[PDB]
């Protein structure tokens, strides 16, 4: 447990909690289990049920609505009180030129004004330091904890809202679009909460100022007030401009999140299809607007950032001319002038403009997320009792709000325990009628009523991440008499069995271990093993072979629940002839409703490699510092002029001050660092071997292309230009006033060497604790990524609790990481704040006890400590390039095919390195001008086959075609040998004619050919651009039948003398099989098609059968021979 639930008031003031953990990690590593717990206050359940009910009330109270109105109600006084202890700490900010001031004038010669006091006041300067110490820190402290639990508590109000979106208001919503809300605000909310209550605190301060000043220049102090107004009227006007170049960045940093996401999820495919350098194109083209934008932003900041250094010269003139003309001045009132200026330039020009940006971009994002939050809702409406029989009349539904109808006068009634069949042609509205019984569409003229009791088994089988086990139970009590007879009855037995963990092993987002043809059936025993009323299977049996569906329906379907009613998505025979109720839909009609027999009757090393990428960078460098060396040559060697130097110090913020000149190319440089490293590491992505790629998940990414390149896109330059500033700063005025004085300049030496030794000392816990948290925040992406992919499975079934659980055990480990980091690195900070203070009550004290070298020790020792606090800055934000690195050293894993025949010696196929041999000794032969057609059970490896084909996987074999061996020719020209149709269909965002081919090398007139020969002339002419189109949510628009038939028209615009077809027809019906035959007879008469279909009467059209069993294979010639030795395959 964290030690903050029970440690006393001065432990909690000095932070000191910290010190067991930074002890242990400093000398040796930090693990997940020792890591401080959470307690009771930034608990995620108690953290937004605090706020749901603040919102719920606004919403059912006020007439105009408003998240802040809520918020407010509950982070208020807390953040109140923080802001009147950071008043305070910055009151006796302003007070500190008043003593050096009065201290001065005491040692002014021959006893002036006040003699005896100088004991009183040069140690109540220095201890007014620990009062300001102490007022500080723990209320920044305090603003970053409330920043952080609002930010906890709003992103599970998201969470929540987000799972009762309807169908309609998907169409709108992306994968990336919520990833970059969440990235955008996931860190940058909470830090803000400190400088959000500047916007009070600088008026206040600069009225104090502007009253102690008249004190001294009688009516004087105004003109510098008017320089500083026009300052900041110009800085209010540069933030605007800025504004307006990051509200159009959003939608291209969405766009290509969402390609670059659809990309790398199904990475196999575009491998197999030869996609990259066409795919890395797409995605160049996209940033370059990007990068545009952002160099556009990057110059009104840094002009905005750089008004602080350039204006320490024209306030100081126009506060002493217009005095000095009339009076003159003393040269103990121009330096009090001096030091109160510099408290006012900074209260003026560098914290009331943050203080303004950060309440809009607070405020935007409030909104913005308020906005979300109102949208349309999903309603179910349904009532729970009724006959137990399901009846629909008079039903007719769009899909589009506006259009051709989906349904039309379709009526049908059951009883219980009967089983209602459905069929069609692709594009009938099978799936549709399924869902407008499930409630996710809403009819637009008719009634539904049943029992809200069902079960879903949808079309493409989902494999939610985790246990076997837990993906069949589904969150509900577990048994061992039903989930065993399941099991046992989903033929679920030897599949099983095989792995090393019987029954709980681990499946990744997407179930990528399983074959296509296991993660049918585990979805369809999940389907089964609820206990509902109705059992609506959307084509279960639609990747299973012949025999396993015949062994399947007439045990699972007809003798395990044979007494409740089922509604079943058929397009066979034999499951129609066993049918209580045939409905045969066309075109979204009810062609048929009636039973079988009248339907019969009717018919350190980060640094030095991030810098070295540009060499501009490097010429850049050199010519901003070798300037900065002529400027200080300027001012150590001309003095002999002179001799006052002190006032020409004082003023060295302005005189080695960045301009225009030194500062532009600088920030022009960094940010095309980071264009060069994002596309060296989409590259080193995009050509890495596959067993390496496995590793990835689909959370591991999202991370690392969203907010980590963002980061150096954004935050590195400016950050960076300012270290750089304060280094120059600090150097080139220690080295100078080592001169003059070389005994206060002693003085700074250990100061620096313990910071050095004390921030290297802390980042041996801040480099391991911050990788940590920055690692720990993909769990809560990968978690909304597959429940927003399942929403469809998730509200049919009614498991929404089971996953708000999830979601606040996942939100509860990532804020867990985030706190121990958020008090440490304050440790760090108050006890550099301390060590500051320890050897600052000696530099003043002992040398008083020239009265203005003290202004100006005290002007070194806070620029000192500011610089170390934006170095600290830049080593936190360098482990985005240290990843950035790491992901890019990576392993790579890189007319002659007139004939098309093939050999195979000795091919062994593994997915991993010393796992299960899929493939041991393969050998075969391919007449060429040969179809081949594979043949086989569930989980025997034909895919695995088709990829070690294309040498996706590592193998241990030679494949030679027409006389060339693997090793003679590179992987990328061996594998245009070969046309794929991948088992998982690729489908990303874009035209139809960007699908069909991205390199854009066939015509429309090409493109529509091909079209018209597979049938998607119909297909394509619905929408309201023909091959204009812009495809999106992962081509959800078009039907299951449609994908497959596009899949092959890619498959025939590009010819091959080899091609591997896998299984070309997956949920197409009989009569559309006409078209897929018709294709196949008449482009491919030339080249060698290996089949992988499992259709019987398609598995006539062959010459040479190749059956894998038990991890070997059998080739036969005649087409009846295979079908003797085994009766089984020929009975089914
Ligand atoms: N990414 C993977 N890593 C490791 N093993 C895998 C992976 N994908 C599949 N397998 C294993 O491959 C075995 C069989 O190969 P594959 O997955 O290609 O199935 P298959 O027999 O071709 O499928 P089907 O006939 O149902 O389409 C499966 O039992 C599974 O354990
Ligand atoms: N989200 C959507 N928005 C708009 N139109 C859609 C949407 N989903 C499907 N459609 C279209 O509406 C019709 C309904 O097709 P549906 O997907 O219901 O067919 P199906 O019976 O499931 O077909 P299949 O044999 O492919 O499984 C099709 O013309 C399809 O292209
Ligand atoms: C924090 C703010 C609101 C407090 C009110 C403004 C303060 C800073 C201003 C208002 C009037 C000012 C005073 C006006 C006149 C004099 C007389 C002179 O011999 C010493 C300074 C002194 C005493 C000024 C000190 C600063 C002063 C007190
Ligand atoms: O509250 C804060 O964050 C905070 C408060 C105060 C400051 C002070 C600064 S910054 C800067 S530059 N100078 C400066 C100016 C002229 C000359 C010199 C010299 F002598 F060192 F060269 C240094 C300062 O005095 C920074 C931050
Ligand atoms: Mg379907
Ligand atoms: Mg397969």
């Amino acid at each position: 447990r964290s030690p903050l639930e029970k440690a006393s008031v001065v432990s909690k003031l000095f932070f000191s909690w910290t010190r067991p953990i930074l002890r242990k990690g400093y000398r040796q590593r930090l693990e997940l289990s020792d890591i401080y717990q959470i307690p009771s206050v930034d608990s995620a359940d108690n953290l937004s049920e605090k706020l749901e009910r603040e919102w719920d009330r606004e919403l059912a109270s006020k007439k105009n609505p408003k998240l802040i109105n809520a918020l407010r109600r509950c982070f208020f006084w807390r953040f109140m009180f923080y802001g009147i202890f950071l008043y305070l700490g910055e009151v006796t900010k302003a007070v500190q030129p008043l003593l050096l001031g009065r201290i001065i004038a005491s040692y002014d010669p021959d006893n002036k004004e006040e003699r005896s006091i100088a004991i009183y006041l040069g140690i109540g300067l220095c201890l007014l330091f620990i009062v300001r110490t102490l007022l500080l820190h723990p209320a920044i402290f305090g603003l970053h904890h409330i920043g952080m639990q609002m930010r906890i508590a709003m992103f599970s109000l998201i969470y929540k809202k987000t799972l009762k979106l309807s169908s309609r208001v998907l169409d709108k919503i992306s994968i990336g679009q919520l990833v970059s809300l969440l990235s955008n605000n996931l860190n940058k909310f909470d830090e803000g909460l400190a400088l959000a209550h500047f916007v009070w605190i600088a008026p206040l301060q600069v009225a104090l100022l502007m009253g102690l000043i008249w004190e001294l220049l009688q009516a004087s102090a105004f003109c510098g007030l008017g320089f500083l107004i026009v300052l900041a009227l110009f800085q209010a006007g540069l933030g605007r401009m800025m504004m307006k170049y990051r509200d159009q960045r959003a939608g291209k940093i969405s766009e290509r999140l969402v390609i670059t996401s659809e990309m790398i999820e199904n990475i196999q495919s575009v491998k197999a299809y030869c996609w990259e350098e066409a795919m890395e194109k797409m995605i160049e083209n996209l940033r370059q607007t990007e990068l545009k934008l952002t160099r556009k932003a990057a110059y009104v900041r840094y002009f905005n950032s750089s008004a602080f250094f350039f204006s320490g010269f024209f306030v100081v003139f126009l506060s002493v001319l217009p005095y000095a003309l009339i009076k003159g001045i003393i040269l103990r009132k121009i330096f009090t002038t001096i030091s109160f200026c510099i408290v006012l330039r900074m209260a003026v020009t560098r914290q009331f403009p943050w203080a303004v940006q950060t309440w809009y971009d607070s405020l935007g994002a409030i909104n913005k997320i308020q906005d979300f939050l109102q949208k349309q809702e999903y309603k179910t409406l349904e009532y729970n009792l009724t006959t137990t029989e399901v009846v629909m009349e008079n039903v007719t539904a769009f899909w589009e709000e506006g259009g051709t109808p989906v349904l039309k006068d379709i009526n049908f009634k059951i009883e219980r325990g009967q089983l209602l069949a459905v069929a069609g042609s692709t594009g009938a509205g099978k799936t549709s009628l399924l869902m407008v019984i499930m409630g996710e569409l809403e009819p637009s003229e008719g009634k539904i009523k049943h029992s809200g009791r069902i079960s879903f088994c949808p079309q493409f089988p989902w494999i939610m991440p985790g246990t076997i086990k837990e993906n069949i139970i589904f969150g509900v009590s577990y048994d061992e008499y039903r989930y065993r007879s399941v099991i046992k009855a989903c033929q679920l037995e030897e599949d099983i069995s095989k792995f090393p963990e019987k029954d709980n092993t681990v499946l990744g987002e997407g179930g990528i271990t399983l074959s296509g043809g296991q993660r049918a059936k585990i979805s369809l025993a999940r389907a089964v093993y609820k206990d509902a009323d109705l059992y609506l299977l959307d084509s279960p049996f639609g990747y299973l072979d012949v025999l396993t569906e015949k062994e399947i329906f007439e045990s699972c379907v007809c003798k395990l629940m044979a007494n409740k009613t089922r509604i079943l998505v058929t397009s066979k025979m034999e499951h129609l002839k066993k049918a209580d109720k045939i409905l045969i839909l066309h075109e979204g009609s009810s062609y048929f409703y009636g039973t079988f027999s009248e339907l019969q009757n009717l018919q350190w090393n980060t640094y030095l490699r991030y810098i070295t990428v540009h060499k501009s960078l490097i010429f850049v460098l050199i010519w901003c510092l070798v300037i900065f060396l002529a400027e200080v040559a300027a001012s150590l060697v001309v003095l002999w002029l002179l001799g006052v130097f002190y006032i020409y110090v004082g003023v060295a913020d302005t005189l080695l001050a960045m301009g225009f000149f030194r500062g532009l190319p600088l920030v022009h440089t960094l940010i095309t660092v980071s264009k060069i490293l994002h596309h060296k590491m989409l590259h080193s992505v995009l050509q890495a071997p596959m067993s390496t790629l496995n590793t990835l998940k689909a959370g591991g990414i999202l991370n690392r292309f969203s907010k980590d390149i963002a980061i150096l896109d954004d935050l590195l330059p400016l950050t960076i230009f300012d270290f750089i500033q304060l280094l120059l700063i600090v150097i080139g005025a220690i080295a100078v006033v080592a001169v003059l004085q070389p005994y206060i300049f002693v003085a700074t030496v250990p100061v620096i060497v313990a910071f050095i030794m004390l921030r290297a000392y802390f980042l041996q816990t801040s480099q391991q604790l911050k990788q940590l948290e920055s690692e720990g925040r993909s769990p809560i992406f990968t978690h909304l990524v597959t429940s927003l992919k399942g929403l469809w499975t998730l509200r049919a079934f009614g498991r929404q609790p089971y996953f708000e659980t999830l979601f606040h055990k996942a939100l509860n480990l990532h804020t867990a990481n985030w706190f121990l980091y958020l008090s440490t690195l304050r440790w760090f900070q108050m006890r550099i704040e301390m060590i500051f203070v320890i050897f600052f009550i000696a530099v003043t004290f002992i040398s008083i006890l020239v009265g203005i070298i003290l202004t100006l020790a005290m002007n070194i020792m806070s620029t000192l400590q500011w610089a170390v606090n934006s170095s600290i800055d830049v080593d936190s934000l360098m482990r985005s390039v240290s990843r950035v690195f790491k992901f890019i050293d990576m392993p790579t894993e890189g007319i002659w095919p007139s004939g098309g025949q093939m050999t195979v010696k000795d091919l062994t196929a593994k997915y991993t390195e010393g796992g299960n041999a899929i493939l041991e000794n393969i050998s075969f032969s391919i007449s060429p001008g040969q179809r081949v057609g594979l043949l086989g059970r569930t989980g025997s490896g034909k895919s695995t086959l088709l990829s070690a084909f294309l040498r996706l996987l590592n193998t241990e074999g030679e494949i030679q075609i027409d006389g060339v061996s693997w090793d003679s020719i590179t992987l990328q020209q061996w594998r245009k040998a070969f046309g794929v149709i991948p088992q998982k269909v690729f489908i990303f965002s874009g035209t139809f004619r960007k699908n069909l081919d991205p390199y854009e090398q066939w015509s429309d007139q090409e493109i529509w050919k091909v079209a018209d020969e597979v049938g998607l002339r119909s297909v394509i002419e619905q929408f309201p651009g023909k091959l204009d189109f812009v495809l999106v949510d992962g081509g959800c628009v078009l039907s299951h039948g449609h994908k497959q038939l596009m899949c092959l028209a890619r498959s025939v615009l590009s010819k091959a003398k080899i091609l591997l077809l896998d299984q070309p027809s997956a949920h197409l019906d009989p009569v559309t099989y006409q078209i897929i035959r018709r294709t196949l007879k008449q482009a491919f008469a030339d080249c060698t098609v290996i089949l992988c279909e499992h259709r019987i009467e398609a598995m006539l059209e062959c010459q040479q059968f190749l059956v894998i069993e038990e991890n070997k294979v059998r080739q036969y010639d005649s087409i009846q021979k295979l079908l003797n030795e085994r009766s089984l395959f020929r009975q089914a």
